[PDB]
């Protein structure tokens, strides 16, 4: 996989076949690579953040080999314990790695029920949402500067978002896309009704964050917003 020193910028980490981006001075994005017919080397984003004297992570890699390998590489730069981990969409993949470390996870109550058809390993614990789309505090115990906000509907129904407090940084998951992306992908799973409302309800539920990660583009501007919910204007 020739494709990681081409996506590599100065600074970053690379770990195996993983690389790492320090965002602030306690948030780290990590990047896995999966091999997909017709596209090669394919990059998926999560977030790692220290917390006090713990860790808290933000999606697995495509794998739990890959997973495991992130663990490792926090073991060696930050060594903390990683103490939870949530999941922002069912489609995860290192689910089994994350569980093997003792790591308590975390996902929408609808991926855990999706899990099983998708052939995915369900978190441990179950999230859920008020109406107004805020994660209900009782599910998510002592969750430190994560702000887990459900937008509603989007790239698929279950697709959740991560604010860090007290930082720069939103996490947008599979929801956004960059300001320069040529289309929303994959949407066979997608609500295309609600889509373009569910990203503008993540831009106004984290108004002041100006560093957007998403799973699939490196981070950027809210610019990805913007363009992300006028592409899905188009769907309507």
């Amino acid at each position: 996989r020739p494709t990681i020193g081409q996506q590599m910028e100065t600074g970053d980490q690379r770990f195996g076949d993983l690389v790492f981006r320090q965002l602030a001075p306690n948030v780290w994005q990590h990047t896995s690579y999966l091999d997909m017919p017709g596209f090669g080397a394919v990059a998926s984003n999560g977030l790692i953040v220290r917390d006090g004297g713990r860790v808290l992570v933000v999606d697995t890699a495509w794998t739990d080999d890959q997973t495991a390998q992130i663990l490792n590489w926090i073991k060696q730069e930050i060594n903390l314990p990683v103490a939870l981990a949530v999941v922002t969409h069912a489609h995860m993949g290192g689910m089994d790695a994350l569980h093997a470390a003792g790591i308590a996870t975390y996902a929408n109550a609808l991926s855990n029920q999706l899990a099983p058809q998708e052939g995915m390993v369900a978190a441990q614990h179950s999230l859920t949402f008020a109406a107004n789309g805020w994660v209900e505090p009782a599910t998510a115990p002592n969750f430190g500067p994560l702000k887990v906000f459900y937008p509603g509907p989007g790239h698929t129904s279950d697709n959740i978002t991560v604010g860090i407090d007290g930082t720069d940084i939103a996490f947008g998951g599979c929801l956004i896309k960059d300001s320069k992306a040529k289309s929303l992908g994959n949407l066979g799973a997608a609500d295309t009704e609600h889509y373009a409302a569910s990203a503008r309800a993540f831009g106004a539920a984290f108004p002041k964050a100006s560093m957007i990660v998403m799973s699939h583009s490196a981070p950027d501007s809210r610019a990805a917003i913007t363009h992300t919910a006028r592409m899905a204007d188009k769907l309507r």
